């Protein structure tokens, strides 16, 4: 099959997201689901998760979505923001702007092989 790729993804960290956030993230491939831990207290956070997607269908499967979350305990959660990217293929510094704030995180996506192209589909 065509279009496949690995793809994982790091480096996540958050700026400016308020006035106090405690903030997580949920992100998404296709039927597959990361949740990080939450940083109490912060409106700049940083997490050391490194989310490995494993083999992805980089064309079709996606995208890859990024939620960011507030942790509101004894009640709701509040949804910050979410942010879509179609992979390509390489090493990608992706940045989200949120209505407050921004979330940045890393990716790299590689064809397995005997594929090429942006999205693997050749
Ligand atoms: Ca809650």
């Amino acid at each position: 099959q065509r279009g496949l790729a690995h793809l994982v993804v790091s480096n996540f960290r958050a700026e400016h997201l308020a006035t106090a956030t405690d903030a997580y993230l949920k992100v998404f491939f296709g039927g597959q689901e990361f949740r990080t831990g939450v940083v109490w207290n912060n409106n700049n956070p940083r997490w050391t998760d490194k989310m490995d997607f494993e083999n992805v269908l980089l064309s079709t499967g996606g995208p890859l979505r990024v939620q960011v979350w507030d942790a509101d305990a004894g009640a709701d959660d509040d949804l910050l923001g979410s942010c879509d990217r179609s992979p390509h293929s390489g090493f990608h510094e992706v940045t989200c702007e949120l209505n407050h704030g921004r979330v940045k995180f890393s990716y790299h996506a590689k064809c397995l092989p005997h594929l090429t192209g942006g999205t693997c589909l050749e």
